[PDB]
């Protein structure tokens, strides 16, 4: 009963704005983030940290703008309000989004914003910069015109803050996930013979927007039939036929925090091969989840999924039929962030880490099945953000 | 009569799929871009170039994927097919979009892709790498772990290719602009008392899709009244008689961007609105009249500012006036070199494409932004779209 048979206007009747709205991040929590960054800076022997516009700037300062060709950055040192380097003409706009007190250092269009970063270093006798790994390489070129000391990669400091989510972060993420899960549910409901992949993408966007996501669908992949064999798809619109699997991978943000959920379900009657692979995928996902608790190396969670596949005669390693990519990724303010659930990653799981659990099986020439739900690590184990699917024709628990 | 009076029904009658479709970029032109990069690399003493996923990888290879945490890159050396560094699991999906013959070098999830880059360098005896300045700093870290030699910034090489558009690229951008102009005109026509900023966003997207844009609207800003003085925090507004409307939108066609702003009055304008609107047009016109081969980009920005100063606004970036640059290059990116900004000595040359948008802000009152792009010709410039005629005639 979850697949097909829902009219567009029936689905529409389940799309009122979401009424269980998590609290934004508070001022105190931004100070705690700065404080934690300072601990990790000192641990690494760094005395200044430069964070570019994008997910990390939003994390530390609230500023949500996307990166551009104009340097917008926070420069954190071991004391005092961090410096916010920003185009002069954007000052009014910056003041309206900041969640953290800052010392603003503004540059007019022809002025060199990298000189301002280094001047603010020199003012506090800081000579050991770490730079945001997400920032454009052009920024290392700019800083090099003025800085002669070693520039360290800030990834350890940034991850060491962001990997473990606070309760407020978890609730924002949960909201986003509950919204997208509903959207997934309605998309499965309106599916019918002949529906276009593009029509389902457009519905999903409309539906996330109606529920009050920040900005509709963050992304959306919809594939039918043989196209499901490509983990990230191929160009081209498809039209649905009985007997095909349907893989829908989509998500939204709520105050920048992501959902990221995949469902793969049959439309019509499945073959034995489809059933067999779908069950195996549910089982691989379930084994990865059972492996999660504090102290467990991230690679062990990936190993747990591959062990199920290999005991069914798939794999080993990335061999196809099997799992050609890692089991999962971290999620937060970015879709993909630390920690990664991947072979070779010894990083121990800690309470509050969030990650995907999406051990997709690909059968070359045929189809793929990806079941994707995220979890967070609790004090004694893990918790699903969204409950896994139940069957090939029952995508929703 | 450009503004208002049109039904949604009438607008839809002008929304058949675009029939004058510009040719996609062909296999030979990708090879010419690779060749062009190679001479630039030789001119600058560089023997290896790494391009990351994004507009530059698309330019060189046709791969359109946005950058992610996994290295997807093209490594170009002084000879042989370029090397495409890619996750192994994405190989099938990479093959469906590649437009250039490459030597694929695939890595499994636990393997170090930066190692592959350096091994490909070492096989060619390349030791003088330039790195895409748009790529994440993480890639510098990854490469530096394997290299003792300098990692140069590739921006001279990449801009030396991308800034001057081929005829094929100009035609694709022309298509994108012609479609977006129509959308702008329809949006003006359907505007009425009460209409939502959100309803206009939605219609704009629908229209861009109906005409055959790559993916609807690329972006859409719609501002009414006092909000036009705040060019950068969204919020839904409803239209009233006496308000300015500013609509900034664009699409892509084979990834080539349009980016057009129109600002017009709904109802009767005040004398201040009229005077600033006229000034905006004049500033835009003076910038365009400055464009010709060998003019410095900053001379084009100064030409706009001179208009505003002669009329008593400014000076410099002071308001009421022009608080930021006059315009930006445009291509596969909305914003790319060359920038029409004070301090930029870069001389314009034939084929360069940029925006001309010397917005006037009157603080706390309103703003008027007129935005049309141009390309540089052998003797002067050519508008992709013709400028507005009047505060109540947004379309020439
Ligand atoms: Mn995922
Ligand atoms: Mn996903
Ligand atoms: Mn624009
Ligand atoms: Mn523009």
């Amino acid at each position: 009963t979850q697949i097909g048979g829902m009219s567009l206007d029936q689905a529409r009747t389940q799309l009122a704005p979401w009424t269980q709205r998590a609290a934004p991040i508070g001022a105190d929590e931004y100070q705690q983030r700065i404080e934690r960054a300072r601990v990790l800076m000192r641990a690494q022997g760094v005395d200044a940290l430069l964070i570019g516009a994008g997910t990390s700037l939003r994390y530390f300062s609230g500023v949500p703008w996307g990166a551009s060709e104009r340097l917008v950055a926070l420069l954190l040192t071991t004391e005092g309000d961090p410096v916010l380097i920003c185009p002069a003409f954007e000052e009014g706009s910056l003041d309206a989004v900041l969640q953290l007190p800052v010392r603003k250092r503004l540059w007019e269009e022809h002025e060199d914003p990298y000189a301002l970063v280094v001047q603010a270093m020199d003012e506090q006798h800081a000579h050991a910069l770490a730079l945001d790994p997400g920032i454009a390489f052009a920024v290392h070129t700019g800083l090099r015109a003025h800085l002669g000391t070693a520039i360290r990669d800030a990834g350890a400091i940034i991850d060491g803050c962001r990997m473990c989510k606070s309760p407020a972060e978890l609730a924002l993420m949960q909201q986003a996930c509950d919204m997208t899960l509903l959207v997934q549910r309605l998309a499965a409901g309106i599916a019918h013979e002949g529906i276009g992949t593009d029509q389902l993408v457009r519905f999903i966007d409309e539906a996330h927007r109606a529920l009050g996501a920040d900005n509709g669908s963050t992304f959306c992949i919809v594939q039918f039939g043989h196209a499901t064999a490509f983990p990230h798809g191929i160009p081209g619109v498809q039209h649905l036929r009985a007997g095909e699997l349907v893989l829908i991978d989509t998500g939204c943000t709520v105050q920048g925090y992501h959902s990221d959920i995949t469902r793969t379900w049959i439309y019509g009657t499945p073959s034995d091969a489809q059933q067999r692979i779908w069950e195996l995928e549910l089982a691989a996902q379930a084994a990865a989840f059972a492996a999660v608790r504090p102290g467990v190396a991230c690679e062990a969670v990936d190993q747990a999924a591959r062990a199920v596949l290999q005991a069914a005669g798939l794999g080993p390693d990335y061999r196809l039929p099997g799992l050609p990519h890692r089991t999962g990724h971290g999620c937060g303010l970015a879709i993909h962030e630390a920690p990664y659930l991947v072979r070779g990653n010894r990083q121990p799981l800690q309470p509050g880490m969030c990650a995907s659990n999406e051990p997709m099986i690909v059968v070359p020439g045929a189809f793929g099945v990806r079941l994707e739900d995220h979890f967070y690590v609790t004090d004694t184990g893990a918790q699903w953000f969204t409950p896994p699917s139940v069957a090939i024709d029952q995508p929703f628990a």
